[PDB]
């Protein structure tokens, strides 16, 4: 059972800008997604200090980067706090509305796309390199969900029947045809070393068979 939702007009406008603006420094998408993963891991770690049972869904706190050339996907997996259905539909969109407004004002003032993360909407930098983004997520207080959007103003949410994740978030980037450099081990290593060297969780770059 698949539910389809309209983005708020402001978020749709942000995604069109990210997809249509000429901007060569696309590699920042990975810094933004790793930063999001790190924040989600910080959140479950802090919550576990006062409620250790919050880690019953998994004690390991880590980030995995998984390229797949056959499917042309780059997957960023974290075992962070995860997202509820309400997060996916309502709460994140509310935060993203004000962040988008601010980011658009800054861009017109002369900022560039690489400061997107300062405005809380760095997730959408995924559309610099992905034609479709799928997000599988599991929060301790909710079911496992799959969120998906190819932009165009709408996204879907369904209950996920895939492999149970325990807790956390999987961002699956279905890469644009001309962005397959981000499936290359040496390219991902280069980007992580440049932008994410001090993230406080182990980042494992999987290699391909
Ligand atoms: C996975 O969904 C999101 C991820 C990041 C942000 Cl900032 C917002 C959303 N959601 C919306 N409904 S706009």
């Amino acid at each position: 059972e698949v539910e389809t939702f309209a983005f708020q007009a402001e978020i749709a406008q942000l995604m069109s800008l990210i997809i249509n603006t000429f901007y060569s420094n696309k590699e920042i998408f990975l810094r933004e997604l790793i930063s999001n993963s790190s924040d989600a891991l910080d959140k479950i770690r802090y919550e576990s200090l006062t409620d250790p049972s919050k880690l019953d869904s998994g004690k390991e706190l880590h980030i995995n980067l998984i390229p797949n050339k056959q499917d042309r996907t780059l997957t960023i997996v974290d075992t962070g706090i995860g997202m509820t259905k309400a997060d996916l539909i309502n709460n994140l969109g509310t935060i993203a509305k004000s962040g988008t407004k601010a980011f658009m004002e800054a861009l017109q003032a002369g900022a560039d796309i690489s400061m997107i993360g300062q405005f809380g909407v760095g997730f959408y930098s995924a559309y610099l390199v992905a034609e479709k983004v799928t997000v599988i997520t599991k929060h301790n207080d909710d079911e496992q969900y799959a969120w998906e959007s190819s932009a165009g103003g709408s996204f879907t949410v369904r209950t996920d029947t895939g492999e149970p994740m325990g807790r956390g978030t999987k961002v699956i980037l279905h890469l644009k045809e001309d962005q397959t450099e981000y499936l290359e081990e040496r390219r991902i290593k280069e980007i992580v070393k440049k932008h994410s060297q001090f993230i406080g969780y182990p980042i494992t770059l999987f290699v391909e068979k």
